[PDB]
């Protein structure tokens, strides 16, 4: 999986530099601007200067039509950087010429390529004036037509959260942090598998199996639309069971399934547990995602222990 | 984590060889027997001959008291093999002399040593006669005195699942498989992390973000006993949210938490979603176990999309 974060314009460049300093796992950063000095200050993996002939590396002068023309004239350079990319986050502060004007063009180029295109952009603070806000709104109307998902962050709303006497510099740093949180938050759901501390699940198993006494064991596999309920029924309604699980005061139930498992399926398995156990029983549910398990299959294992009359199970 | 599977007696030896052939991830295998010939046919990591002076390499002739004395005579070897061990599975077929008599001694030693001691043994088939079942029953009574969890499997139940004209050898293979399933099943909950295909998580996010339009994004972190509902509230009740999440027809909700998260915590988080969303909204849950997240923390991120009037959000 190839995921790129593209900062467009001054604000966008400033924002990704913060993301780079803090860190976002598994993504590549790209800085895009008509302002050469700002690009040179970028720590992104790749820097793309656009509209060199119309701006001469001096920025778009606050004109969105110039930022739009800059991106169009540099279409190939942009396309080139988007090759072999599965997803892209386009971030910028709308209100000026480059972020506002170039972002919709970059979005169109990416979506045209079938790339999952997500935009996370801001609208200007109130103190910035009406012209800035107007430019941002017109920019959003164009951006909207060329992205898969559009997350708009109102800087005015951020102002409401910030302290009464916050300095402008700090208000913008807050904006940077908000964009960062959004990009990192979504992207890491895809790039970070998550670490599993095996000693942690041994602790959960130990707490239930230590001095537990006689126990009922059940295993079941399921396949298809109702794989969960089917695996659950096979395990809890197993023939090996000589005494009703209904008498157990403790029940450990674990589901091992591919990442595509839905919460609804977990619920269906839970309804089976309830129909085969005491309402007063302490039920501990375990979940393990294992894509080594066939796409339409599921595995269930449960242990029922701590019965009132243990002799009913052993003999 | 050091886990050992100990097969005691003929049935136990035969059962673990099957486990060894099929395979059980991350566990060590130990074969124990008075019967030297059978022991030499084992593919276990360690082979322990017990009662060399009492039975001289032969079996115990169906006498549990002999199996017991054999284990006691070879107690030093048993304690040696149980060193550097966190958990043990003691498996055998009760009814004969070695498995029935030696298993409780080994369990006693392991438990005294602080090892999580799980026993998974079988009671004989009806066709084997009353005497054998009687011996197994007395064995179970001794075993129960010193074990953490005692899982008893009734071969008579297995019979009610196989052909009417089954060959003895196949009845026993059926029993080996059942023992294998139990040991592998519980063991791998602790030794196998589970594989995560990242392209699969991308599919879940793509399905909700592709051509979704304007979206609302919320992020929250929680800590302590009610970390789940608190992180959910912070995300679902952000001041940046300009349009009620209730108007969204689609909602993706992901929880990233340590492996110690309880299913009850997912419920409290779920109740918050439902109280801030529409009953007709297609809600999708995501769960990622990441023990890099502090043991008492949790992270929540949600994206609400596909509204009827996006203008309300964008402008
Ligand atoms: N997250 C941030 N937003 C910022 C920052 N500075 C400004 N802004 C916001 O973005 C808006 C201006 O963004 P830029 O400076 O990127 C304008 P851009 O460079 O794209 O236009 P041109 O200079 O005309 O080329 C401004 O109206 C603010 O609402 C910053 O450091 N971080
Ligand atoms: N899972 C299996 N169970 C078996 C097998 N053979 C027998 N059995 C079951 O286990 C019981 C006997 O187990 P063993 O053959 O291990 C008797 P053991 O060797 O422990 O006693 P001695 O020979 O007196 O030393 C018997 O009553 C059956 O119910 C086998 O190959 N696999
Ligand atoms: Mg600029
Ligand atoms: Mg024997």
């Amino acid at each position: 999986l190839k995921i790129k974060v593209i900062g467009v314009g001054g604000a966008g460049n400033n924002a990704i530099n913060r993301m780079i300093e803090i860190g976002i796992h598994g993504v590549e950063f790209v800085a895009v601007n008509t302002d050469l000095q700002v690009l040179e200050a970028s720590n992104a993996d790749v820097k793309i200067q656009i509209g060199e002939n119309i701006t001469r590396g001096l920025g778009a002068g606050g004109r969105p039509e110039i930022g739009e023309q800059a991106a169009l004239e540099s279409e190939e350079k942009i396309r080139e950087v988007l090759q072999d990319t599965h997803m892209v986050f386009i971030t910028a502060g709308f209100g000026g010429g480059t972020g506002t004007g170039a972002s919709p063009v970059i979005a169109k180029i990416a979506k045209e390529m079938g790339i999952l295109t997500v935009a996370i952009v801001t609208t200007p603070f109130y103190f910035e004036g009406p012209e800035r806000l107007k430019k941002a709104i017109e920019g959003l109307k164009k951006l909207r037509k060329h992205v898969d998902t559009l997350i708009k962050i109102s800087n005015n709303k951020l102002m409401e959260e910030l302290p009464r006497d916050v300095k402008i510099k700090d208000a913008f740093l807050k904006a940077d942090e908000t964009l960062h949180q959004g990009v990192k938050g979504i992207s890491e759901l895809i790039t970070k598998r998550g670490y599993i501390r095996l000693t942690s699940r041994f602790a959960r198993i130990e707490s239930v199996m230590k001095d537990a006494g006689a126990a009922i064991l059940g295993i079941g596999v399921g396949k298809g639309e109702h794989r969960a309920r089917e695996a659950a029924k096979k395990a809890m309604e197993s023939k090996l069971i000589e005494h009703p699980v209904e008498n157990a005061s403790s029940i450990v139930f674990n589901i091992t399934a591919p990442s595509n498992i839905r919460m609804e399926e977990v619920h269906e398995a839970a309804m089976i547990i309830r129909q085969n156990s005491s309402e007063d029983a302490d039920v501990k549910f375990g979940l393990i995602f294992d894509d080594e398990v066939p796409d339409d299959e599921i595995r269930v294992i449960f242990i029922a222990t701590r019965f009132p009359d243990e002799d009913k199970i052993l003999f």
